[PDB]
DNA sequence: GTCAGTCAGTCAGTCAGTCAGTCAGTCAGTCAGTCAGTCAGTCAGTCAGTCAGTCAGTCA
């Protein structure tokens, strides 16, 4: 889904395009099979209380992690795994945003993966980015940070994993 | 007894010598914050024993 750049849905029974389909199953059979599990055995009912069964039935959209956006501007700019990435900075309260606002600029742009190199931008090593985006590092280490999109949020997670 | 002095003690004055705070390179120390081979699981492939399928040497 990340590769084809599709935006799924959790309620539209069929997310369709000219070539592909995304199917979330019906609702009545969810209840039918879940009562079936419950009636057959009650620890199957506990499984119905286990969020794993729900994820295998309603799906984990990971929408739980904070998400917002704001018109406030940005300071830095990153490209990771072939995807641009902007770091919006809020005027007040320091609520950092990672929305995809890539303005074509001669501004400094940073990566970590060696596959990303341009005549215009800079590479970063040995934790210089920690000394460049101090506020981003702390803001994620705090509750300040907020991710605009699920793809953005995960991608930022793996970027942090690769950072160290 | 005046004129008022003109070669030693005397005090107004240093004058180079003096102490040691006080920052200060700096010192390797060091200990801790960063980073580079190490191995475990798993992926593809090598051994030499199975299956178990089959043209055929001695006979109907």
């Amino acid at each position: 889904f990340l590769f084809f750049n599709l935006v799924p849905d959790v309620n539209k029974r069929f997310n369709v395009y000219d070539d592909a389909l995304i199917e979330i199953p019906d609702s009545l059979d969810f209840s039918s099979e879940r009562r079936k599990t419950r009636f057959g055995r009650l620890i199957d009912g506990t499984e119905y209380g286990e969020m794993s069964l729900d994820n295998q039935f309603i799906g984990d959209s990971q929408v739980f992690i904070e998400k917002r956006s704001k018109d406030s501007k940005f300071v830095f700019s990153i490209v990771y795994n072939g995807f641009t990435l902007g770091v919006w900075v809020d005027v007040n309260q320091g609520l950092m945003y990672i929305d995809t606002a890539h303005d074509p600029s001669t501004k400094n742009v940073y990566t970590l993966t060696t596959d990303d190199l341009n005549e215009n931008m800079m590479l970063i090593t040995n934790y210089k980015n920690n000394y460049h985006l101090r506020k981003l590092a702390s803001a994620f280490m705090n509750g300040y940070l907020r991710f605009d999109n699920q793809v953005i949020r995960n991608i930022a997670y793996e970027l942090f994993r690769k950072m160290r």
